[PDB]
């Protein structure tokens, strides 16, 4: 029993973190096989950051301009290319600790673990979601760029995020491991505003199920609703629309608890309209939206 | 910027987790040098759990009755002893991945990372505090016993907790790595009630400082207070008393923010009396008490 915001064990990813230096800039790289992945803005002077032309800045860089350090040993760079907003540095040595891995582009609402690193050294691990506005709310200081987000399926690390930048509002933006930004963000020191940070409805419902499973039942009401009726209230409260695909994903939690998805929707509806009234659910005074249905099943069943 | 509930990277501890089996019971063990540490209740039939005499149950066990598996290789048990509520199994092989480590008994309010494991396999990592009633609010299913709590000081893992049991209220109790329970709990399937789960005042203040540092300033008020005046309000709200030792520990956050500790106390005083009024601090609708002053400094400076 009990329900915690829980990150994947970080060991497999710790074994992949290196320090990348280009001139005076140091950030983090991901070493998989004989490639080190890092944000391309490693090549920028903070002067360059204001309006960088990366192709032109890259002409001025050779393999030997990229200093890659793994623990306290230097890796030989024998090649470099730009793929979208990431640099791929070919090194002469395959990472001996390379796990089984995939690169995956996640959807908004998908959760992942971040191993926050500085100088290629892991400092902490926390759980995030891709926000509906394709930002994440991370914890990232200067030097943290190249820190990665991931999921683990048993022994396969799916890398879904690389940290690139902080918006002036102090929310975070980054790429998949093919270097494509989540959302409309660019690696340029220019004012970029995030859209509406809506609540991930399917994630709230999953967490309401997690609450019932852990004995927090006070919010269970005597009502049901429909997707359309629920969605009208959702829209008004800046909740994401719930689709039948969401209802299907919630099926196993529905089955385990004997609470129909639309009944739990009607409970959430009343929580939005009535508020918490100073009560808590799983030790929270607001509705948590950074657990997926899969996260709740995983934690409430004990997958390793 | 941003502020997250952040666990230590778990890699160093992942390399220490083994499966321990005694008869039909499987739980987790910690393998450091040539010793495997596990909860002594590994020797109990759930029948035994109701009123176990561990010395008497242990007479019936030999070295060969303890099955220790690390990955999918069996370790040879060449010795076993009971120290308080843990078994120490001497094995013929020093753990090659043994990190630098200490065993430490933490104080209430101290935070730590838990690597939740099942069958010696890590499933997740989360951040906990030792509650003032010497319980923790964890996430632990059957098979999770022997899961450990830890802090990392650079390359030295301080092990502070081993998971033993769930109280009927679904909060958690365990030992240090010398097998001494935190609080008055015993490894017996008998009704045990926790005392008052008070709020860790010094931890709330640290997190209020973390909030100011990250631009959440709305709760900063025009008042100050004294330790005695603050403590009267604290007592009424089931907050732990604040001592000068707490004020001293908050000094560096005081210095960084230019907010005197007693001023921040007066802000917290108003938050207790006035409540949040539907506002959030660092994305929370209640006052967070599972960050220590040291945690806030570490995250707000970027220690690795
Ligand atoms: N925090 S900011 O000045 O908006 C900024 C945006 C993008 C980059 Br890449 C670097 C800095
Ligand atoms: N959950 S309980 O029945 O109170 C319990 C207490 C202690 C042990 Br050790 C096992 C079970």
């Amino acid at each position: 029993s009990g329900f915690r915001k829980m990150a994947f064990p970080s060991g497999k990813v710790e074994g992949c973190m290196v320090q990348v230096t280009c001139g005076t800039t140091t950030l983090n790289g991901l070493w998989l096989d004989d490639v080190v992945y890092c944000p391309r803005h490693v090549i920028c002077t903070s002067e360059d950051m204001l309006n960088p032309n990366y192709e032109d800045l890259l002409i001025r860089k050779s393999n030997h301009n990229f200093l890659v350090q793994a623990g306290n040993v230097q890796l030989r760079v024998i090649g470099h290319s730009m793929q979208n907003c990431v640099l791929k540095l070919k090194v002469d040595t395959a990472n001996p600790k390379t796990p089984k891995y995939k690169f995956v582009r996640i959807q908004p609402g998908q959760t992942f673990s971040v191993l926050a690193c500085y100088n290629g050294s892991p400092s902490g691990v926390y759980q995030c979601a891709m926000r509906p506005n394709f930002t994440i709310k991370g914890s990232f200081l200067n030097g943290s760029c190249g820190s990665v987000g991931f999921n683990i399926d048993y022994d396969c690390v799916s890398f879904c995020y690389m940290h690139h930048m902080e918006l002036p509002t102090g929310v975070h933006a980054g790429t998949d491991l093919e270097g494509n930004f989540y959302g409309p963000f660019v690696d340029r020191q220019t004012a970029q505003a995030a859209g509406t940070d809506t609540t991930i409805t399917v994630n709230v419902l999953a967490w309401l199920y997690a609450a019932v499973i852990n004995g927090d039942r006070w919010f269970l009401n005597r009502f049901t609703t429909t997707l359309n009726d629920f969605n009208l209230v959702a829209m008004k409260y800046n909740y994401e629309p719930l689709t039948q695909d969401h209802v299907d994903i919630l099926g196993p939690l529905s089955a385990q608890t004997g609470i129909a998805v639309l009944d739990m929707c009607a409970s959430l509806k009343e929580l939005l309209q009535n508020g918490m009234n100073g009560r808590t659910i799983l030790g929270s005074a607001l509705l948590e939206d950074e657990f997926t249905p899969f996260d709740v099943v995983r934690q409430c069943s004990g997958v390793t």
